[PDB]
């Protein structure tokens, strides 16, 4: 359908664009066009309007935090994450297209394994235990908040899994 194509082209990576403006700017464009927000290292305020992203010096601004609420990000859109070196916080809230494969793709990016400190996954109805358990590759994670994930059926197993793989993790669960 047209809507499938439209979501796909919102997500598709343009590698020319990454070459021209660098990974952080290209990912910022992807996130904001898809209804997410980003916040750069050294800045208090969030980027929430695509047209107000900085034009500024080339590749200066580095994403620290991502807040994708009510966003159409999915699957291969996360390939925009590949070049980012300094992402510490990700919130995925009411991201109706996210699935386990998105979380798997993120978990395999060594750049994110090195930098990630905090993640929050809220009201993303497709996510299951499999996608959550993939997050154990974020070896530096200190905070994980899971909420309203009806597909996560075995929350006790998740707690024990993380107890072993990430003993220092503060795991906050608001799960049925
Ligand atoms: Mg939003």
């Amino acid at each position: 359908s047209f809507w499938e194509w439209l979501n796909a082209v919102f997500n598709k990576v343009d590698h020319d664009r990454i070459r021209d403006v660098g990974p952080d700017r290209a990912a910022s464009e992807w996130l904001l066009r898809c209804g997410a927000m980003v916040r750069y290292h050294g800045q208090q305020r969030w980027q929430k309007d695509y047209n107000h992203l900085p034009t500024g010096p080339l590749d200066k601004y580095k994403i620290q935090a991502i807040d994708a609420t009510d966003s159409c990000i999915m699957s291969i859109g996360f390939d925009h994450m590949e070049g980012l070196q300094y992402v510490e916080k990700i919130r995925l809230c009411k991201c109706h297209y996210i699935e386990d494969g998105c979380l798997e793709r993120l978990s395999q990016l060594e750049n994110l394994q090195k930098s990630m400190l905090e993640m929050e996954i809220i009201s993303c109805g497709n996510v299951t235990d499999k996608g959550i358990i993939a997050l154990h590759h974020f070896r530096n994670l200190k905070y994980l908040f899971l909420s309203d994930l009806p597909g996560v059926k075995e929350k006790e197993k998740i707690v024990q899994a993380f107890k072993t793989s990430l003993p220092s993790l503060e795991l906050k669960l608001d799960l049925k």
